[PDB]
RNA sequence: GGCCACCUGACAGUCCUCUCC
RNA sequence: GGAGAGAGAAGUCAACCAGAGAAACACACCAACCCAUUGCACUCCGGGUUGGUGGUAUAUUACCUGGUACGGGGGAAACUUCGUGGUGGCCG
């Protein structure tokens, strides 16, 4: 898709608690640039995925290109740019 | 006076519907 | 959103008033487990089983304690003990 401030990540272990998941995600993604927020929900449709919103697109492209397949709670995570701007980015 | 089913009421943390703020 | 009024599921209960008073059943949350889900969101929220916890359910309907009204039976009397929402089928 088009490069975006937010990266879409799926194929995440569904047994992991939300706080635990957001925390690990920040730990392994913080190095690419400031992270504005990370949305994770365990609802039927949103479980196994998470949105990581970066402050700079350049930071999103870096994380995407460098963490594709990263081992994570026993599953190789899949990453893509989000199809649409996350609200906080669109509302600026 | 017992046991089972249906009747009919009392109770009305869910659900519906209507009015008011 | 709050309040209230109808309708009313589940479940328990039965003459009348009242004190005391559970349970059952719905519902909500949490945990474990099972099934389903590879899903593009930004207003929360899939189903199942087992267990735990919760509530102006701080209720009431059982159980108990007081009387009321009907009926019985017992007292010489001053009174006292029992019973109590409709049918059909098995039964006493
Ligand atoms: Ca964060
Ligand atoms: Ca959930
Ligand atoms: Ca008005
Ligand atoms: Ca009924
Ligand atoms: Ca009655
Ligand atoms: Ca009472
Ligand atoms: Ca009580
Ligand atoms: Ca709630
Ligand atoms: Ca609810
Ligand atoms: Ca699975
Ligand atoms: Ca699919
Ligand atoms: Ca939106
Ligand atoms: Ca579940
Ligand atoms: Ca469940
Ligand atoms: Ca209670
Ligand atoms: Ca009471
Ligand atoms: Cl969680
Ligand atoms: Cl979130």
């Amino acid at each position: 898709t088009r490069p975006n401030h937010t990266i879409y990540i799926n194929n995440l272990n569904e047994k992991i608690k939300k706080d635990e998941l957001k925390k690990s995600l920040h730990a392994i993604f913080s190095r690419f640039g400031q992270i504005l927020d990370i949305l994770v929900s365990r609802s039927l449709k949103m479980r196994g995925q998470a949105f990581v919103i970066f402050k700079e697109v350049s930071s999103a492209t870096n994380a995407l290109r460098s963490m594709q397949g990263f081992p994570f709670y026993d599953k190789p995570m899949r990453i893509q740019y989000a199809k649409t701007d996350s609200d906080i980015i669109a509302k600026m």
